[PDB]
């Protein structure tokens, strides 16, 4: 398994299509899920250095279509690390003082601190996503605001904030089979809506879109393509891609003003 | 093993050496450990099913002395949840902002929201403990802070709030032996500062403003002094405490109006 196939490499175009969905590494099920595991507290144990540290922060901005598996990446992945080390934000319609403002106020808000680890279940994309397959703007609009979220990137890494954008890349048939799943189980009726079914029957416009989107991907800012169709593997891919970048980072303890030896607890 | 033992109920004054600090229930550690992964499944499908409602909310306050398991339990209980649907904060030194309003407006702010578990590590009552210890405040101003509390309390309360204050109690001999393990051990010399050894010599007069503070306790908002020499006993007493307060509240998967069957997915 080399993760680096994933990445969406600096100023090349990509094609869905050419990427696959359900890759598996030539690993089992069970191999996967174990290795998962293991790699669960080698996620908890980087993320503990990282908050000691308090100089750098981590930028996970996960996005997909309906039923990739973004609830179910956070529960599994984001669920390794001490949950007072995190902040999750799930982006959904912008509210009217968000409106108000511009398209990144409400972004710029939930960057992370020194130390954290932050999740956008949806991100600053959705602004250049489902507002153009709807005409809410143009395409003149969409390529602007593109680059103001590039600036937008580029001002977070100068900060110290590791921004690692992730993919979830599902097959229509697999989509098909997790939404009849929600439909057939009781337990699962209330993740079912009626109009996860129109986003599916403009799927081509969001490949377009999604593809432009990707154009982003940088050294410092990389898109990952992550094969979903399987959870297990889509689970164990992020699993790599949070804990190879946590360990480029290399946080170290911090240091002491102290003289250990001299102290006397009384 | 009864909860209710280390309930404070309502009216009654208490003092805290009325407790012992290292009850275990007639468990070893491997037999306590061993309930405390069994709960968290639990704590686990109640968590979600109270975020599926979006109806009611659970606050975890937490107040305790240094060394004495705050940032353990949050890890190892709070770590059963998923991320997602939980807000954690800790409350430190007020900064120059928060000084300018009242005590409990940066309190209020972090209340959380319908759906989710909410976790002061630090809370209210820090304007009513260490604030008193180093005469910050005269007893006069403590009182009516006391009673501001319980108003504040009662607002969330009313809200669906489910409120929940846990004090984690240790001996001054077992806080020592922690303290002096991190100066002992170089991998821990971080977790250690001078300091933390000031709150350590005013211990008798925090008993008596922590006692006070107990006084907020009634039916509907609780304190719990959880015996904390053991750590696996903290964890498998504080799981009991929510996993309690989730199955109480009886968070409901939410109705649907559709007919499953009907639906076409093309
Ligand atoms: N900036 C934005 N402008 C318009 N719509 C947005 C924006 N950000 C997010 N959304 C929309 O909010 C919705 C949130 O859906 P959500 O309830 O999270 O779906 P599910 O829970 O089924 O995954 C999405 O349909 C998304 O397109
Ligand atoms: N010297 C140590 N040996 C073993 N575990 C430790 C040590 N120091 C800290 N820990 C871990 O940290 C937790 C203690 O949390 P702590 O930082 O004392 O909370 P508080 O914020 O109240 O000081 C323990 O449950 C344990 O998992
Ligand atoms: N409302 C408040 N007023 C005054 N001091 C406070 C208040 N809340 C917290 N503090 C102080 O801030 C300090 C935080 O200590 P620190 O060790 O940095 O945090 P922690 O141990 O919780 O990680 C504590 O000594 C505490 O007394
Ligand atoms: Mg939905």
């Amino acid at each position: 398994m080399d993760i680096d196939n994933y990445r969406v490499k600096p100023g090349k175009r990509v094609k869905l299509s050419d990427w696959a969905t359900n890759d598996d590494a030539g690993l089992s099920k069970e191999e996967g899920q174990a290795q998962t595991a293991k790699l669960a507290g080698e996620l908890a144990e980087w993320q503990e250095r990282l908050y000691a540290e308090g100089k750098q922060s981590l930028l996970l901005i996960l996005q997909a279509r309906d039923a990739a598996g973004k609830d179910g990446a956070v529960k599994k992945v984001i669920g390794a690390f001490n949950p007072a080390g995190v902040q999750i934000t799930s982006f959904k319609q912008p509210s009217a003082e968000e409106l108000s403002h511009d398209f990144l106020w409400r972004i710029h808000q939930k960057a992370p601190a020194k130390g954290y680890v932050g999740v956008f279940n949806r991100s600053q994309y959705e602004d250049v996503l489902v507002t153009r397959v709807y005409d809410m703007i143009d395409d003149k609009t969409a390529k602007r605001r593109l680059e103001h979220i590039r600036h937008f990137e580029e001002l977070l890494t100068d900060n110290a904030t590791r921004i690692v954008k992730v993919y979830l890349h599902i097959s229509p048939e697999e989509q098909k089979e997790r939404l009849q799943a929600r439909l057939d189980n009781p337990g699962k009726h209330w993740k079912f809506n009626p109009g996860d079914l129109k986003d599916r029957s403009n799927w081509d416009k969001f490949n377009d879109v999604y593809e432009d989107a990707l154009t982003t991907s940088t050294d410092d800012a990389p898109w990952y393509v992550v094969p979903a169709d399987r959870k297990w593997y889509r689970d164990l891919v992020l699993s790599h891609i949070l804990l190879g970048a946590l360990k480029d980072m290399n946080p170290q303890f911090p240091a002491i003003d102290y003289d250990p030896s001299k102290v006397v607890i009384h």
